């Protein structure tokens, strides 16, 4: 199809016709995204146009991870592609990759404190969509506010410091976290929203675990006896010891089933942290739970992951996945 040119904030845009009314909506270093209206399907899109996906090794396969993430993301609480589109006409030419999605209006962090309500059906749409992701064995690890697209229906899509929202063993740079690095992000999220403050605003990643622990209390020997670092276990071992806060006391006023549920989210061992799919069946979400509609996904290959590639290599494995996308009905 016929494509047309256009500048916007020092960006270059290369579309076809049928995405007209382009329209900034935001920018940074992975690249811009505009508002445009899709004269094919009548909707508002969001069109992100990837800043120099092959500018290197690492970029490109940045490029054709995010690419393969989005083709296979299909799911009402998790972003996935309208489109996917190159002004190339061949491989030799390729160098602009634009990704489509149905635009969103807000981010969480734009929303704000919520009724219990709304926090009800906000953190069931991230769990919905995280048990999708995690059946997978894809794990987020940047659940934030930013991350969470919000309409005015208040219907959530997962995509402010990042610190605040990560789970203790990512603090201590542990090598082997599991998926429920994500729950902890979810609770702290869902903290957030019922207090109206930011649960642990740690200024750094010492005092960001010294809140934490403040909370959750230090590990019992349950847990201190599987930290194999021993730096790790003597600095853990040598903080001043905190209980397990009373969780009732600290969320004093909120739904007691709330509280219930972020007691079972914010573990401080990762192996006793509930799961998403459990997190649904919670009594806390009985207005909106129904086991026949929270599916999970497809499964989902990255053993590229633990390729070494060149960069001609990952530019022509994305190439492939650009022309073999097949658009949603
Ligand atoms: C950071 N970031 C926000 C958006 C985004 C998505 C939907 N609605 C939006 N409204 C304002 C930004 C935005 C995208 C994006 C756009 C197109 C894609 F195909 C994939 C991701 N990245
Ligand atoms: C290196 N490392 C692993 C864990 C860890 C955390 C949660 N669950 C786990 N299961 C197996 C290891 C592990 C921690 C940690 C524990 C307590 C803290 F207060 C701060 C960090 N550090």
């Amino acid at each position: 199809p016929t494509f047309y040119r256009q500048e916007l904030n020092k960006t270059i845009w290369e579309v076809p016709e049928r995405y007209q009314n382009l329209s900034p909506v935001g920018s940074g270093a992975y690249g811009s995204v505009c508002a445009a209206f899709d004269t094919k399907t009548g909707l508002r899109v969001a069109v992100k146009k990837l800043s120099r996906p092959f500018q290197s090794i690492i970029h490109a396969k940045r490029t054709y991870r995010e690419l393969r993430l989005l083709k296979h993301m299909k799911h009402e609480n998790v972003i996935g592609l309208l489109d996917v589109f190159t002004p190339a006409r061949s491989l030799e030419e390729f160098n602009d990759v634009y990704l489509v999605t149905h635009l969103m209006g807000a981010d969480l962090n734009n929303i704000v404190k919520l009724t219990d309500d709304h926090v009800q059906f906000l953190i069931y749409q991230i769990l919905r969509g995280l048990k999708y992701i995690h059946s997978a064995d894809i794990i987020h690890r940047d659940l934030k506010p930013s991350n969470l697209a919000v309409n005015e229906d208040c219907e959530l899509k997962i995509l402010v410091a990042t610190r605040w929202y990560r789970a203790p063993e990512i603090m201590l740079n542990w090598m082997h976290y599991n998926q429920t690095v994500d729950i902890w992000s979810v609770g702290c999220i869902m903290a957030e929203l019922l207090t109206g403050r930011t649960l642990f605003p740690g200024t750094d990643h010492i005092d960001q675990l010294k809140l934490i622990l403040r909370l959750v209390g230090t590990p019992g020997a349950e847990l201190l006896k599987k930290i194999s670092s021993e730096s790790a276990r003597n600095y853990i071992q040598s903080l001043t010891q905190m209980p397990k806060m009373n969780f009732a006391n600290v969320f004093i006023g909120a739904n007691p089933l709330a509280v219930d549920l972020l007691e079972k989210m914010l573990v401080l061992d990762s192996d006793k942290r509930i799961t998403a799919a459990q997190a649904l069946a919670h009594a806390y979400f009985a207005q909106y739970h129904d086991p026949d509609d929270e599916p999970v996904a497809d499964p989902y290959d990255q053993s590229f992951e633990s390729r070494d590639l060149l960069i001609d290599e990952w530019k022509s494995l994305t190439y492939d996945e650009v022309i073999s996308f097949v658009p949603p009905p």
